[PDB]
């Protein structure tokens, strides 16, 4: 039951969005601040490549380590 930081552009200051009590994040929780959003990715700090977040059935799941304080960048389609 944390907040994760989410942004639509890595330079922009992110906003915190609430997780579920189980540590997941609903896609709907994201799309209420980022309408259109279809997913998330984040900059892996060890490789500096982008890394996708798992989404199954409208539910986002944390990286194995947890969400931490990383900045999650929203994906949009097309």
């Amino acid at each position: 039951s944390e907040y994760i930081r989410v942004t639509e552009d890595e330079n922009d200051e992110p906003i915190e969005i609430p997780s579920e009590d189980d540590g997941t994040v609903l896609l709907s929780t994201v799309t209420a601040q980022f309408p259109g959003a279809c997913g998330l990715r984040y900059r892996n700090p060890v490789s500096q490549c982008m890394r996708g977040v798992r989404l199954v059935e409208g539910i986002l799941h944390a990286p194995d380590a947890g969400w931490g304080n990383l900045v999650y960048v929203v994906n949009y389609p097309k």
